[PDB]
């Protein structure tokens, strides 16, 4: 199917840091692309959660120097929550797409078929993922806006700083 553009507005520390434009598969991973689609625009509203289905507002909690950036938990913003418009976890949908290099979008999940709203943005490549994580789109503009956010991460994976999510939506 068409591929979908969407993107996401981010301040660092409350600035301003420039926009992430991302392409997603949606001819290769419809279930799976329409999942994060969605939780751009916000278009499913309240989640079983009770909180927004939406990354508006959402931090890249888990930043890793050389490795990624992830984010995604806007449900307890520490790696432990998120939810999908779905509705909780759902399987892998497929392997055919891999870590290849810098600006490769793929899901964050606790094994096999679960699936929810946390995903990454790798800063490298990560072949050691393939085939354990759905690589699902890559970023198209706003690489440098990647590094940024990188720089504020560290080996511990706590950021120095707020990475946000400042506004998101789908591009036409
Ligand atoms: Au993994």
């Amino acid at each position: 199917m068409s591929r979908s553009k969407v993107f996401f507005d981010i301040t660092i520390g409350g600035k301003a840091s420039g926009r992430i434009v991302m392409e997603l598969y949606d001819d290769v991973v419809p279930k799976t692309a329409g999942n994060f689609r969605a939780l751009c625009t916000g278009e499913n509203g309240i989640g079983k959660s009770g909180k927004p289905l939406h990354f508006k507002g959402s931090k890249f909690h888990r930043i890793i120097p050389n490795f990624m950036i992830q984010g995604g938990d806007f449900t307890r913003g520490n790696g432990t929550g998120g939810e999908s418009i779905y509705g909780e976890k759902f399987p892998d949908e497929n392997f055919k797409e891999k870590h290849t290099g810098p600006g490769v979008l793929s899901m964050a999940n606790a094994g096999p078929n679960t699936n929810g709203s946390q995903f990454f943005l790798c800063t490298v490549k990560t072949e050691w993922l393939d085939g354990k994580h759905v690589v699902f789109g890559r970023v198209v503009e706003g690489l440098d806006v990647v590094k940024a956010v990188e720089s504020n991460g560290s080996q511990s994976g706590k950021p120095v700083k707020d990475c946000m999510i400042a506004d998101c939506g789908q591009l036409k």
